[PDB]
């Protein structure tokens, strides 16, 4: 089964190594990986022109089940993506011998009390609810090749790229409020109830939603830099119910943008 | 799959709507479905013996894996569910809530009335009490507007026109998997969270139920309250046993019957309203 | 499937039942089950030469998923060794990982499970070196799916619905600290509630903070879907774990810190774990031996 995973891995690295080569005239030998959250796909277009960037349909990917998009933002080679199954990409990617840092945004629902809607989060730490039942991404035999057996979360969000995100806020004035927090993973639907809102709050949770943390520890494990962003699509409700008796991608763009280039 | 599934749902309709029309000789569209929890069968008797109800059991109904009882309760045409299926029996969520999906194609149901047992996490809670569901905690669907408030005044407002005594609160059900009861820590955790009472059933079906665009009425039936104690320590020299008021399910089902009747009538006279 | 799991317990146990008759002279009744964590199998050492012990690896046991049990006499008392036990993470299905305690209740002898562990410090007054005995527990997985009782019940050992408020014995553990002042044990020995997570990764900050809040003392990987087990097959338990690290608690350095402490101090390493496990391990190993003797 894992000899399996192995070689469907070996096979997508075979593949995008090969269409590098027959791209573009230099090595390309992507910095970052990017994930592009949902509705901030918008990313590809803040990729250059020239050199001609490629684009991989999954379709074509082995193993793969969707595009993958190498080309250079603000200077910078990188990789944009527009269990084991949603984490096989970024192991295939790891194999480039390149990649040292993940980059991935999302939508997700403010549990913070202090939070709005508009608000980003920069995560710097998580609740991987999921993981913590057997729903996690390192199930089963260990990738020996990859990562360790055990693997340390306490570290996952690196210090460096958070004071990198917040001083091109600065530098690009963007107005909009950005916090630090912790997100909450959870395979429940954002339709959480009250109850369920509020159990996550005291919990510790200050976002949440149902993506990143896979690839956060995925992208650890492999032993990559995590920089992780999220934008507070709305205001989860937590009081009781009653008794009987599109401009933020913007900016998420732009933020990013800058990033890159300090990789 | 989702196809094969879905002709089941659309096998186990044909054969329920079939049955109805045969036995009834007007057309029976029921407006509320009525799952039965632990000790809530004695429901069955305040079904009307005219026009003669229709039982049919579950082996017999495609994609079942207890019977269905079609009939009138208090002059409303009613379906009553004697007898669910548990997450923790192996069944997966989808068959636990196929019955809903197939009745569902019936296009007359619009409230589903829903019993359980529960152990009481609310320290002012007592075995006895009722507990009217506002809301709820999901833990195995997250970690791995939903309570009809109209319904709800509806529910205590026949309360007080039958005279019943017995408590009834209003608050937060934890649904967990199950089959075994929670530990002192695990009900002091539940505590913290909000948990009102915890049981191993129902959220399931209200979720199903609301996705079919159904009312929801939830009852639970305190049948205990949960050990939050910490365990004697074993420096303790005049410990209290650790066996002491352990819950049972002999508990669950003296106490859930004792309440029997004052949930029958409760639904009885709601079904009138719906 | 409930059928092919009693064949496959029923055959485990016809196989031990077998090489327990053609190894010893006497009849072998077991009568406690001894699981030994990880650094913990030295605990092997204190099984008697004689009379001589029969070692099954669980390559040859049907249904067993390198791991060997191993039956022998411990301080004169017939017992039986887990050495090694079968973790989630590994990709096997907790009825697989708790098949073993099924087939050997088939024995009809085993009335104590005695469970050892490692296991990271929740609560802020331990250190790593320190035992906890284990007088409670939270099973978070359980509570949301992840059960080793799930599916049809094995009414041949135990109820559909199983209480877990006394699932830890008073007089074990009594027994326990008796013992610890009898070999003049210098080590700590807390009590306290541990707390089942899947792994196979460390806890987060956030995630070992809401183990606190939740009432955690010590999280670890394994113990608690044995004991559930041991339980519904009405065994008593005795579970001792092993504080191997701190758990990391405080929030990460923010970005706004002048004087930032690095978010990779305090990380937990399986290293780490190995070597105090094995620090602590002959503690373990003569409290084991003299509790044994008295069960
Ligand atoms: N989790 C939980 N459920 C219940 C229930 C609900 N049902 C009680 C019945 C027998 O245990 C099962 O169908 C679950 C009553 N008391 C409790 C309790 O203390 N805990
Ligand atoms: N979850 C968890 N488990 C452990 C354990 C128990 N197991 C011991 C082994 C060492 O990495 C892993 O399977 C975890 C020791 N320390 C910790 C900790 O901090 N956390």
């Amino acid at each position: 089964d894992i000899n399996e995973q192995r070689a469907l891995i070996k096979s997508a690295h075979r593949y995008i190594s090969e269409k590098l080569e027959d791209h573009f005239s230099s090595e390309f030998l992507p910095k970052a990986l990017v994930i592009c959250g949902e509705g901030l796909s918008g990313i590809s277009t803040k990729i250059a022109d020239e050199p001609k960037p490629l684009i991989l349909s999954y379709s074509t990917i082995p193993g793969f089940k969707g595009e993958l998009i190498f080309g250079y933002m603000n200077g910078a080679p990188v990789v944009l993506m527009n269990l084991a199954e949603t984490v096989h990409p970024i192991r295939a990617l790891h194999l480039l011998g390149s990649i040292n840092v993940l980059i991935v945004t999302n939508a997700a629902g403010g549990i913070n009390a202090s939070f709005k809607a508009g608000d980003l989060m920069c995560v710097y730490d998580h609740i991987n609810f999921p993981g913590l039942c057997g729903f996690h991404p390192l199930r089963g035999a260990n990738f020996d090749e990859f990562g360790p057996r055990f693997l340390a979360t306490s570290d996952a969000y690196d210090l460096e790229l958070r004071k990198l995100l917040f001083s091109k806020k600065k530098e690009l004035n963007i107005e909009r409020k950005i916090h630090e927090g912790t997100y909450s993973y959870v395979h429940g639907p954002t339709f959480e109830s009250r109850a369920e809102s509020r159990f996550l709050r005291l919990a510790g949770t200050d976002a949440v939603g149902m993506s990143t943390v896979p690839e956060v520890v995925t992208a650890r494990h492999c032993g990559w830099r995590v920089l992780a962003l999220s934008l507070i699509t709305n205001e989860c409700v937590v009081d009781p119910p009653a008794s009987a008796h599109a401009k933020a991608s913007k900016d998420v763009q732009e933020l990013i943008f800058s990033v890159v280039a300090e990789i």
